[PDB]
């Protein structure tokens, strides 16, 4: 324990749990009848692990020896109580078929159960992020209120209402997805659960509420699901809200496959205020380490165009695996792979994740066979112990968590990489092949001049290696499945910014800076040009209020009183006010080409008259459909607007609407629907 970083992960371990499979602490919560499952013979319902489960792993070592530094727990929400018509009899287990956003979830425990595993974390420095799932309520049939639980939504136990009958439009009627699009998969039904419509201020106010109730048992980070099925504009305005309140991390889960690449996955994590799960780099190590797909040469262009696609790579959220795919390893499988790919991502820039069970070589391919109930505890396995050995590290050398990735190696088959952070740096090799043999020679490196002992201790066959003049390593060979860790540490005595968070705020908002070099006398701290009042400084982290500057984005350096000033850190987001989704839509709107609508207005939300930071492309198919418009943006409340549309050509064109601007004083405190004509 300690003073626990709501806001700064880039330091931890992460431990991914489905509560239900983990360990039953609690056997008295089970549920009974067809909801439950005694053995857990049948993965698709109730199996027992609840709250007082993960206190015991907590409480008893497994967690803590293994170098784990924080938790993340399914959504601890009142799920829906009724079993499915399919063939297995389908339980709420996985915790993602909510019923009640303001209750806890009977069969993990009581309110209370919940706040001692916080309390249990916390004592023993361990961190807790929880699933919440915002997008929909549970399986529901619009034509068949008997099915399941007609995807009711209670407050605090008060009915809000269901699916059928939904006279107040607290979900979508549009059908379910067909993935033909982005706008198909926000304004539809994911599968069969009632999709909730942000739009509408009952909604729009409850999650709001329900997220602050949690953060107030005093959550550390939250997981947010279905990323790429809420609007865009909605989220932001909840990240301003959850910002506002009690800064905490949050990422969303925006499934990407094996070879995908999406524009609009990269603007999401850059723009929304939340992270997010690092997909890229989940299906590219698997590539090269489970399906030979891929070699190292992918890989590192991997590293290298992520880097440049996230604005905070260091923020995004690494695994191998998870409660969505299949499990790393397979039946059969070659064990020290897993061992391989988890010496890998703990070296690797972003948070890493590992997904229960990963240290044990549990196996299953596709849902649920990729969530059977925890096999063993056993503490001796070479996965944990690596896990153990890279944790210290990466809790010791600042270079695993702020610093950048550079090649310094590579074959089809053997990569070395090297993490570097001012002088602070670790050098990695690893050979992914099971048959040949290499000698690595004209190796180079930023390690000072000397001789290093493997950081593993061997586990994997690590060498003792040695640094001449130059940078120059000697020669060495590199067996099949070999991995060797050298790291160097030293005291910095330059300001260096390692990471900074949130990312955004309002004027007067508490933001936090890590890194070294930051000096025991307090200095300054700007905001572009301006000085920013602090609150704390050490040589390590300093907090700040964001000054009082214009909205945009600024840069943020550290001036010790020293004199010495160090690098920027990249935009920091100063938002106007305040933050509401307001629904856009302009009728009438005919097009050309790959032309489309956008909206421009004078406000820093809306871009302040540049069309090249115009919002959009707009929604023309589901809601409202073309020549009809519409968009959800976030926006500053209470705020007197101009805005107008304007087409977009394939190249940049722009056609403005032709007239005087379009007015609207935005809500307060709640959702907004402007709509008007395009003039001509
Ligand atoms: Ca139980
Ligand atoms: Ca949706």
């Amino acid at each position: 324990a300690g003073n626990l970083n709501k806001v700064n992960f880039t330091s931890d371990v992460v431990y991914q749990i489905v509560v239900d499979r983990f360990v039953d602490g609690n056997t008295s919560n089970n549920p009974s009848g067809a909801l439950f499952s005694s053995g857990c013979t049948n993965l698709r319902k109730y199996c027992g692990g609840d709250w007082q489960g993960i206190i015991n792993k907590i409480n008893d070592g497994y967690l803590t020896d293994m170098g784990v530094t924080a938790i993340w727990i399914s959504q601890p929400v009142e799920n829906v109580f009724s079993v499915m018509n399919d063939a297995s009899g389908s339980a709420s287990y996985h915790g993602y078929w909510a019923r009640d956003f303001k209750k806890p979830n009977p069969f993990f425990g009581t309110l209370s159960d919940f706040q001692r595993l916080v309390d249990a974390a916390h004592a023993k420095g361990i961190k807790v992020i929880i699933d919440f799932a915002p997008n929909h309520t549970s399986p529901a049939s619009e034509t068949n209120p008997s099915y399941m639980e007609n995807g009711r939504l209670y407050d605090n136990g008060t009915l809000l209402g269901g699916y059928t009958n939904d006279a107040n439009m607290y979900f979508h009627h549009n059908g379910g997805t067909t993935f033909s699009s982005l706008e198909d998969g926000i304004y539809r039904n994911l599968f069969d659960l009632a999709d909730l419509n942000h739009q509408n201020p009952v909604i729009d106010r409850y999650l709001k509420d329900a997220v602050k109730m949690w953060i107030d048992m005093g959550i550390d980070g939250i997981r947010m699901d279905a990323v790429k099925h809420m609007p865009f504009g909605w989220q932001k305005s909840l990240m301003d809200e959850i910002d506002n309140y009690r800064p905490v991390f949050t990422f969303g889960e925006w499934f990407l496959s094996e070879n995908e690449v999406d524009a609009n996955n990269h603007y999401f994590a850059n723009e929304s205020g939340m992270s997010l799960l690092d997909f890229r780099f989940g299906q590219k190590l698997r590539q090269v380490l489970r399906n030979n797909s891929d070699n190292w040469y992918g890989f590192n262009q991997m590293i290298q165009d992520t880097a440049s696609a996230y604005d905070e790579v260091l923020d995004q959220v690494t695994f191998i695996d998870n409660h969505d795919m299949d499990r790393f390893m397979i039946d059969g499988g070659d064990p020290r792979k897993v061992d391989m790919a988890l010496a890998v991502l703990l070296t690797s820039r972003g948070v890493p994740n590992i997904y229960y069970g990963t240290e044990q070589y549990m196996t299953g391919n596709g849902d649920p066979n990729n969530r059977k109930m925890m096999s063993s505890f056993n503490k001796n396995t070479r996965a944990y112990q690596v896990i153990q050995k890279l944790s210290s590290l990466r809790r010791n050398n600042p270079a695993l968590a702020y610093g950048d990735t550079e090649q310094r190696w590579i074959n089809g088959d053997v990569y070395v990489y090297e993490r570097q952070f001012g002088k602070d740096v670790v050098l990695v090799a690893v050979n992914r092949s099971s048959s040949s043999n290499y000698s690595i020679t004209g190796l180079f490196t930023a390690l000072p001049a000397g001789t290093y002992t493997d950081q593993l201790g061997g586990l994997l066959d690590g060498n003792t290696i040695q640094v001449g003049s130059n940078g120059s390593v000697n020669a060495f060979d590199l067996g099949p499945g070999e991995v060797g860790v050298w790291a160097y540490s030293a005291t910095e005595s330059t300001p260096i910014i390692g990471h900074v968070g949130p990312m955004m705020g309002q004027v007067g908002h508490q933001v936090t800076i890590d890194g070294e070099g930051f000096g025991t006398n307090t200095g300054t701290v700007k905001f572009g040009t301006t000085a920013a009042n602090v609150v704390s400084w050490s040589n390590n982290q300093i907090v700040v209020a964001v000054p009082n500057v214009s909205p945009g984005k600024y840069n943020i350096t550290v001036q010790s009183s020293s004199g010495q000033t160090s690098a920027a850190y990249d935009n920091f987001e100063v938002l106007t006010n305040d933050q509401v989704s307001v629904r856009f839509v302009v009728n009438n709107a005919t097009t050309n080409l790959g032309q489309n609508i956008y909206i421009v207005g004078n406000v820093y939300e809306l871009g302040n008259w540049d069309t090249s930071k115009a919002i959009g492309p707009m929604f023309n198919q589901v809601v409202y459909s073309y020549p009809t418009w519409y968009i959800d943006v976030s926006v500053p409340e209470g705020k007197t607007i101009e805005f107008k549309f304007i087409k977009k050509d394939s190249q940049g064109n722009v056609t403005w609407e032709s007239g005087s601007n379009h007015v609207y004083t935005t809500p307060t405190n709640t959702t907004g629907k402007i709509i008007v004509d395009w003039q001509n």
